């Protein structure tokens, strides 16, 4: 009923393990033995529930009396309980009970994963909450004249928060529209339709503002359906990029026919806090790309311009997951008082065949080099300073060093491949950032890719390997690395809820996907060994 000094050390080794590590039979027996002692350690509860054989009624019974007797679990840890591993209704209800403790800010960071976790819920209980044959896109547009589960909870919070409602809407829409899920997992497709029917029904039962949320959601779906129709017409248009652009601007201009240039204020699906009046027809063009994505400028509520990239005939879900992870990693780093001037641009899939991206005015590194000669020359042109380092503004140099460090570590951890200089972007304020995440988690079009994403010209832009800026780069690389290792339990749990998400590079090897991320962290190394390891990576990458 109480362990010795040696046993308490062995127990501490187990509790510290990543959520992925498989507890050995011997480790399991040790956790089951001192299960009453561990009740004071909130971080041990996850290790305890991984010992239980839920198929054995007596093991399940003992395990649940201890769950109510334990020190309440953290919010980051409750994400482990909502995975495919747990079927026990009492455990899954407990996870929702501890998630309820998070604020909406935190809930939005985890919501993409929470929609995926509905795949592990009781489908009948979802169906009973209601009071091909059904078109998912037409639910919201066709209105008719330990107690909460994941579906009830998410809907409860969505009805109180408009930002949360928008993302719950579009995330569930993409899930219903998934053809793979329709063919291979019909009962799952039926569940998602039921989450949408229950969402519509709850909004229709709400107050003045809650009923208007459903109108707004319908107006958004209708707008997106019209934009898709225009995209198909432009993509079909016979001729060159100019023929297609003229057709694009003409259809956008004809507001009576298409209703895209003049609309009553609606939330931009990509970022719902930004209300829009419509698309500016005149500045709308197609990108050179053979995929024919369009650049569209939205007229905002308060007289601004919000440039967007709308893609048609492409699945944006891989880029969506990566940009919400980059957004989360930036949020944890800022929490830890480290602002690395990162660019977590918004991405929102509106279906498996189309979606939005937030356009950030920038110049590819390739173009910078092939027009100005060097990054330092570019910076000297647009941001000069007499007193500044190398005749470049000090702020621009600090932004460039900080962003280079941030993306270097982030793209290392996420195993981002296909890293040429056309998909590495630079801003006149010094912001370096990555785009086009078609290859992640070790994948690359060419064989044996390098683990770190550095090059000659990048270090040149800092003022070479002998500069003070290059020293600060190193300091910021290893500092950010340690910070992200502290949040490894959170990062690994969110990646664990994505194993069945139909993300191409995840779908490849679902079983091996989370260990691929876990390895990058080098949790086997102490914080001091990690600092050296990160510098070895940098030095080996800069020299090669
Ligand atoms: C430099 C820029 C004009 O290059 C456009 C390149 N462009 C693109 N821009 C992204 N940005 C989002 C973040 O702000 C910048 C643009 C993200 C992204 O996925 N892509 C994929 C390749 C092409 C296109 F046209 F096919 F979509």
């Amino acid at each position: 009923l109480k362990p010795n000094a040696a046993t308490r050390d062995q127990l501490n080794i187990i509790v510290s393990y990543p959520p992925t590590k498989q507890l050995t039979y011997e480790e399991q027996d040790l956790v089951w033995k001192f299960r009453y002692y561990l009740t004071n350690q909130e971080k041990a509860l996850t290790k305890f529930l991984k010992c239980v054989n839920w198929d054995l009624p007596q093991e399940a019974k003992q395990a649940l009396e201890l769950l109510g007797k334990w020190k309440p679990m953290d919010v980051e840890d409750s994400l482990e309980l909502l995975s495919s591993h747990y079927t026990n209704p009492t455990v899954r209800r407990y996870a929702v009970a501890r998630l309820r403790q998070a604020d909406d800010e935190d809930l939005l960071m985890y919501l993409l994963q929470l929609v995926q976790a509905l795949k592990y819920e009781n489908f009948d209980d979802i169906k009973n909450g209601l009071e091909a044959e059904i078109d998912s896109s037409q639910i919201i547009t066709s209105p008719l004249p330990l107690e909460q589960d994941l579906c009830t909870f998410l809907i409860s919070r969505a009805c109180k928060n408009s930002t949360l409602a928008n993302y719950l809407y579009w995330y569930v829409i993409v899930e219903c529209e998934d053809q793979d899920t329709q063919q291979r997992d019909p009962k799952t497709h039926e569940m998602y339709l039921n989450v949408m029917r229950r969402f519509s029904q709850a909004l229709l039962k709400g107050d003045k503002s809650v009923r208007v949320m459903r109108s707004l959601l319908a107006a958004q779906q209708t707008f997106v359906d019209r934009l898709v129709h225009l995209m198909k017409a432009v993509q079909r248009e016979s001729g060159n990029r100019k023929k297609k652009n003229e057709r694009l601007q003409a259809l956008l201009g004809d507001n009576e026919k298409m209703n895209l240039s003049d609309v009553e204020l609606i939330p931009l699906p990509l970022e719902p806090q930004v209300k829009i009046r419509g698309i500016i027809p005149e500045t709308a063009t197609l990108f050179k790309s053979a995929l024919m994505p369009a650049q569209l400028f939205f007229k905002t509520e308060d007289g601004g311009k919000y440039p967007v990239i709308f893609k048609h005939g492409d699945d944006l879900r891989q880029d969506q997951l990566i940009l919400q992870i980059i957004s989360l990693m930036d949020k944890l780093l800022r929490k830890e008082n480290l602002d690395l001037k990162l660019t977590p641009y918004k991405v929102l899939a509106t279906s498996t065949k189309h979606g939005f991206m937030q356009f950030i005015q920038s110049v590819p590194v390739a173009e910078v080099l092939d027009t100005e000669g060097s990054i330092q020359n570019f910076f000297r042109k647009y941001a000069p300073s007499e007193n500044g380092p190398n005749g470049i503004s000090a702020e621009v140099m600090d932004t460039y060093v900080k962003s280079c460090a941030g993306y270097c570590v982030i793209t290392y951890i996420l195993g981002v491949g296909d890293r040429h200089l056309d998909n590495l972007l630079l801003t006149k304020t010094g912001k370096l950032f990555h785009i086009d995440f078609g290859y992640i988690l070790g994948r690359d079009p060419k064989p044996l890719p390098p683990p770190m994403k550095l090059n000659k010209e990048m270090v040149e832009g800092m003022g070479g390997t002998q500069s003070e800026q290059y020293q600060e780069f190193r300091k910021q690389c290893y500092t950010a690395f340690l910070h992200l290792r502290r949040y490894s339990n959170l990062i690994l749990n969110l990646f664990s809820l994505m194993v069945d998400a139909n993300i191409p590079d995840i779908a490849l090897e679902p079983d091996k996907t989370v260990k691929k991320v876990q390895d990058k962290f080098r949790l086997d190394l102490s914080d001091e060994e990690a600092v050296h390891y990160m510098q070895s990576l940098i030095d080996e990458s800069v020299h090669a």
